[PDB]
């Protein structure tokens, strides 16, 4: 549950990803990937992906960044209404890609490393703080249907 206030710093710093979507949703996956390889291994199309380098020359990374930043900036615009826009993630991310929560954990950090790497002293404590808040709403709201679904 976020205020108006915290909403709006949201909306704020998704300003700065919808400036390039393509850059920002290309590094958060790097980030994800070379963070936590384990990762690598849902995605039967990057899974040939061995390094960094290859991870950056791929369009397909980036276009796939595209589609999901794109996903969830439409659910951040609906500033926490956005059961319909979450539910079918969560659902295919439970029962298709079988992805467990700990890994939205991961990615919902490398979202806050990828904005303070990109701006520097531009991603302030107070926009970290409602960045943090909306990914976590994010993440309980998934895994709220993940429990439902009996899914680990
Ligand atoms: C902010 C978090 C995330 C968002 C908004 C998101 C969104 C999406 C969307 C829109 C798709 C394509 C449609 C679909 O299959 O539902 C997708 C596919 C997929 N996602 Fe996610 N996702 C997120 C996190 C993750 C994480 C953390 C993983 C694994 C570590 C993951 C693994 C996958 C895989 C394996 C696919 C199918 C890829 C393919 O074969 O095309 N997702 N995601």
């Amino acid at each position: 549950g976020l205020s108006d206030g915290e909403w709006q710093q949201v909306l704020n710093v998704w300003g700065k990803v919808e400036a390039d979507i393509a850059g920002h949703g290309q590094e958060v996956l790097i980030r994800l990937f070379t963070g936590h390889p384990e990762t690598l291994e849902k995605f039967d199309k990057f899974k040939h992906l061995k390094t960094e380098a290859e991870m950056k020359a791929s369009e397909d990374l980036k276009k796939h960044g595209t589609v999901v930043l794109t996903a969830l900036g439409g659910i951040l615009k609906k500033k926490g209404h956005h059961e319909a826009e979450l539910k079918p993630l969560a659902q295919s991310h439970a029962t298709k890609h079988k992805i467990p929560i700990k890994y939205l954990e991961f990615i919902s950090d490398a979202i806050i490393h990828v904005l303070h790497s990109k701006h520097p002293g531009d991603f302030g404590a107070d926009a970290q703080g409602a960045m943090t808040k909306a990914l976590e709403l994010f993440r309980n709201d998934i895994a709220a249907k993940y429990k439902e679904l009996g899914f680990q």
